[PDB]
């Protein structure tokens, strides 16, 4: 009957890019107050159709394969970074199965092993990195936009790839990852390939790192066994065959490893950076966690080195802090699909034309007064309440569906959806919690920190993930239990 209201703009190309780009949530809210929950806005020559709130979550996440395409929207963002033939550079059925393959490395039995490895890496960083140097220093300053991206790549690599990779992680591979990371930008939506050096370094890093992985894949296939059913490389060695019998090439497997690492490390880097800062602003929250962790280990007759995956299950303060950080700082502010066939928006007369892009934003709801009281207050204790819990469950469907990587909720109508929903749902949620939880406990047990200001930095929405604005540091002291 009707196409959704288009948000007025003056600049013929730019559209609403400036405002949407600077502050996505504010922009959405201004648009909502004028037009309602469903509106369109022009962006770099593309028409973005937004559906705010839980009903929007349903509309986009649970949209039919035949109606919208995620790979149409993401191809240019990721393919040049990860490599060809995986993730968005393949049909959806291939993606579904790749997710299934990777999930075999993301189970409890693996996690139980990952935890000490992830802690060890953190501890090594504490001793060797100039931010900490805990054997020499007693006070210090940590730029969390340096420490967290680095710790996250060390812990994730050690965990998912194993010790060998950790072993070869010298400064040469450091440059590559930096060269590749620098190529992982929203600029790829607009400029995926250019002949200025930055791209050259990126393409070259992709080839080099994937080759490295390929070598390790082949080497392990032949001889390797550090320990049983350890990791992601083990998993893909075994689980590399599609349902039609087609098998991933070792180059494709390598490329999938890059995707998984890059996504996981980024989302985790930002999340840990954010909860270090927010905890700095509110140091008493640190002491709560500390108290909980220390009592727990006292029960146990142990020290931090005794802290297990199972222990992480007994620490609600840790897991509430991560929830709250993902509420206030979802790493993805926007999630796109391309409209491939005219969508009718149920409970309306609107029709979304083919060629539009549909945009869903759980972050909006996360940070909206409509769903969360005092949304801009960082309070992990809200997750012990009914209201918050109610915001985490989907009213309409408690039934579950399997898209090919295991059963997920059919219902996505929850205001709080940090890990998305439906077909393209995250598979890294539990791993993220294991990694972030270990990071958080290892920090809190050894250190206490504050921030210089009275406020956490403003978020930067121009990055691949929502990162803290550039000056972002914590000032740390040692806790009586500091291991060094
Ligand atoms: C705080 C941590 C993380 C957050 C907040 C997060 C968030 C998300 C979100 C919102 C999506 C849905 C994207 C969409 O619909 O377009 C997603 C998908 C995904 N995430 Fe994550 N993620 C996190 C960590 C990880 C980790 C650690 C891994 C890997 C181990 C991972 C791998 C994936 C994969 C494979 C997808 C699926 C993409 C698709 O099917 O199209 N994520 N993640
Ligand atoms: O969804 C990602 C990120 N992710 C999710 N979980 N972990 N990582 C992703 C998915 C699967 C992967 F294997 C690797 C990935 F990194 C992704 F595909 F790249 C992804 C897609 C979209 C976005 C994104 C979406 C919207 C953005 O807005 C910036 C703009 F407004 F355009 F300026 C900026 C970034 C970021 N990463």
């Amino acid at each position: 009957k009707k196409t959704p209201p288009l948000v007025f703009y003056w600049i013929p190309w730019f559209g609403s890019a400036a405002s949407y780009g600077q502050q996505p949530y504010e922009f959405f809210e201004s648009c909502r107050q004028k037009y309602g929950d469903v509106f369109s806005f022009m962006l770099l020559g593309k028409i973005m159709t937004v559906y705010l709130g839980p009903k929007g979550h349903e509309f986009v996440f649970n949209a039919k394969l035949s109606d919208v395409s995620a790979e149409e929207a993401y191809k240019h963002l990721t393919t040049p970074v990860f490599g060809t033939g995986v993730i968005y550079d393949c049909p959806n059925s291939r993606l579904m199965e790749q997710k299934k393959f990777a999930k075999f490395a993301l189970t409890t039995d693996s996690f139980k092993r990952y935890v000490p490895k992830i802690r060890e890496e953190i501890l090594n960083y504490f001793v060797t990195d100039e931010s900490f140097k805990l054997k020499e220093k007693t006070h210090g300053v940590a730029n969390v936009m340096k420490t967290q991206p680095e710790i996250t790549i060390f812990t994730a690599s050690r965990s998912l790839f194993g010790d060998e990779m950790r072993r070869i992680f010298d400064r040469s591979f450091a440059q590559l990852y930096s060269d590749l990371d620098k190529g992982f930008t929203p600029i790829n939506f607009v400029f995926p390939n250019l002949p200025l050096p930055h791209y050259w370094r990126r393409d070259a890093a992709q080839k080099k790192i994937s080759a490295t992985y390929m070598k390790e894949i082949k080497l392990r296939r032949e001889r390797g066994d550090i320990d049983p059913n350890r990791d992601l490389i083990d998993s893909l060695l075994i689980h590399s065959t599609y349902k039609d019998g087609v098998k991933m090439t070792d180059q494709e497997i390598a490329n999938l490893l890059i995707g998984i690492l890059m996504g996981g490390q980024h989302t985790s880097a930002s999340t840990s950076a954010w909860f270090l800062l927010h905890l700095g602003e509110k140091p008493h929250l640190q002491d709560v966690i500390y108290q909980e962790v220390v009592e727990l280990l006292k029960e146990k007759g142990g020290d931090l080195n005794d802290l297990t995956y199972e222990d992480l299950q007994k620490l609600p303060s840790v897991n509430n802090t991560i929830k709250e950080t993902l509420r206030m700082h979802m790493p993805l502010h926007s999630i796109f699909r391309k409209v491939t066939n005219p969508l009718r928006i149920p409970e309306t007369n609107y029709i979304v034309p083919k060629g539009h892009y549909v945009l869903v934003s759980p972050g909006y709801a996360h940070t909206s007064e409509r769903y969360f009281d005092n949304p801009e207050d960082f309070d992990p204790t809200r997750w012990d309440t009914a209201a918050a819990k109610a915001n985490s469950v989907s009213f309409n469907s408690s039934d579950e569906v399997d898209y090919g990587f295991g059963k997920v909720s059919k219902g996505v109508s929850s205001p709080y959806l940090p890990f998305g929903g439906g077909r393209h749902r995250c598979i890294g949620e539990q791993f993220a919690y294991v990694q972030l939880g270990t990071i958080l406990t290892t920090f809190v047990y050894n250190l206490r920190w504050t921030i210089d200001g009275y406020k956490v930095p403003d978020p930067d929405y121009s990055s691949m993930v929502v990162l803290p604005t550039e000056p972002a540091e914590i000032i740390w002291e040692k806790r009586e239990t500091c291991m060094f």
